[PDB]
């Protein structure tokens, strides 16, 4: 019993992180088989920060320029791409601690393990969600960037995330590993601003039926609702609104809670439109939205 | 910027978990060197686990009926002792993915790092605190027993836990890794209380900086006050009084603010008797206690 903010270990992904220097700049890269991954602005002075030509920058760089380390020892740096945002360097060794892994574009609501590095060194490991908005709440200093978001099914590592930037509010943005940016960030020193965040109603459900397995059942009410009506009341929230998807995304919970998806929701109604008058709920004075049904399952079974 | 909830990245202790089976029971193991470590209820049937007499169960229990798996090979158990409540199983082959380690008996409101395992294979990563009743608030399922918690110190892990059981409460009760309980606990299925648990005082001062430091300074208030008058308010809300030790293990992050240790000792008062009038910091709607001086100064520095 308990439920946590769990993260995945993180082991198979420490074995995947260097240090990628470009003149004076350092920041993290992913060493899978022979080829480094890393954030494109590495290239960038801080005067190139401001409205950086990257095409016109990267063509001043050769293989050479390039200086991958990997813990002590030196990569030999043999070919070098721009792939929208993310630089790709060819080395001339595969690392020998390549995981079993893929590339993957998560979805808004999805979460995944951040592995928070500086000079290619693991500092430590969160769970984190995509925020609605395709931002994160992350921890991210200098040098953070090229840190990665992951997610791992069984032996597979799915990488989902590269660290870019924090935005003037203090929220995090960056890209998929073939360096799309998630939302409509730009890799450029400018005012972006992210959307309204909504919260992750799917996830906030999920996490009431994780309460009623672990013995926190207190906001259980004799009420329930529809999904219309649940969702003019989202809407007033700032809820995503819930779909049929997402109540079938909940099914394997209602069936071992014995609670239906929408006497849940009305559940959440009430704490909506009530508040939690100075109770918690698994030690937490308000709704959580950074656990998918998926992770409730997994934490709440047993999952290795 | 941002604040999280943040683990020690969980490699190394990856490459320590093991499975150990005795007769039916399986749980989880740590491989350092020639010596695998696990709880010693391992020897326990559950009729055993109401009034279990470890010399006399151990006593019928040969090197071969300790089952040892390190991933999918099987290790040569050439040795056992009980020390406390762990059994020692000498292997006669050194874990190669041993790293430097230490044994540490931490102290109540120090925090850590739990793997949590099954079978002896990691599913997971979160940090916690001792709380001052020496339990912790986890997330353990059967078989996660043997799961262990660490820090790290650049490349020595310092274990400091191994969990050994669940209270009635859903609390978590382990060994330190000479297998002496944190706190009063006896490994027996018996009814056992843990004492009142307080707030870790200078964890929630720490988390109260981390939150200046990172632009969340709307609970800064006008007042100072003293340790006499602090620990009044502190007693009364079952705070753990503060000392000048924990004033002094403050001096970097007060140093780094400009913010004087008793005038935020003033801020957390009005915080206690008022509290936080539906307004969050660091997207908490309570006080975090689970952040030691030291855990803020390594995340808002970038410690690796
Ligand atoms: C310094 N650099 C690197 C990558 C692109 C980017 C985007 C925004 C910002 S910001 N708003 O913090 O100055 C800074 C930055
Ligand atoms: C099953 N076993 C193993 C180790 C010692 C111990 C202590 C308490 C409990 S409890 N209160 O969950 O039944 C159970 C247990």
């Amino acid at each position: 019993s308990g439920f946590r903010k769990m993260a995945f270990p993180s082991g198979k992904v420490e074995g995947c992180m260097v240090q990628v220097t470009c003149g004076t700049t350092t920041l993290n890269g992913l060493w899978l088989d022979d080829v480094v991954y890393c954030p494109r602005h590495v290239i960038c002075t801080s005067e190139d920060m401001l409205n950086p030509n990257y095409e016109d920058l990267l063509i001043r760089k050769s293989n050479h320029n390039f200086l991958v380390q990997a813990g002590n020892v030196q990569l030999r740096v043999i070919g070098h791409s721009m792939q929208n945002c993310v630089l790709k360097l060819k080395v001339d060794t595969a690392n020998p601690k390549t995981p079993k892994y893929k590339f993957v574009r998560i979805q808004p609501g999805q979460t995944f393990s951040v592995l928070a590095c500086y000079n290619g060194s693991p500092s430590g490991v969160y769970q984190c969600a995509m925020r609605p908005n395709f931002t994160i709440k992350g921890s991210f200093l200098n040098g953070s960037c090229g840190s990665v978001g992951f997610n791992i099914d069984y032996d597979c590592v799915s990488f989902c995330y590269m660290h870019h930037m924090e935005l003037p509010t203090g929220v995090h943005a960056g890209t998929d590993l073939e360096g799309n940016f998630y939302g409509p960030f730009v890799d450029r020193q400018t005012a972006q601003a992210a959307g309204t965040d909504t919260t992750i109603t799917v996830n906030v459900l999920a996490w009431l039926y994780a309460a009623v397995i672990n013995g926190d059942r207190w906001f259980l009410n004799r009420f329930t609702t529809t999904l219309n009506d649940f969702n003019l009341v989202a809407m007033k929230y700032n809820y995503e609104p819930l779909t049929q998807d997402h109540v079938d995304i909940l099914g394997p919970l209602s069936a071992q809670t014995g609670i239906a998806v929408l006497d849940m929701c009305a559940s959440l109604k009430e704490l909506l439109q009530n508040g939690m008058n100075g109770r918690t709920i698994l030690g937490s004075a308000l709704l959580e939205d950074e656990f998918t049904p998926f992770d409730v399952v997994r934490q709440c079974s047993g999952v290795t």
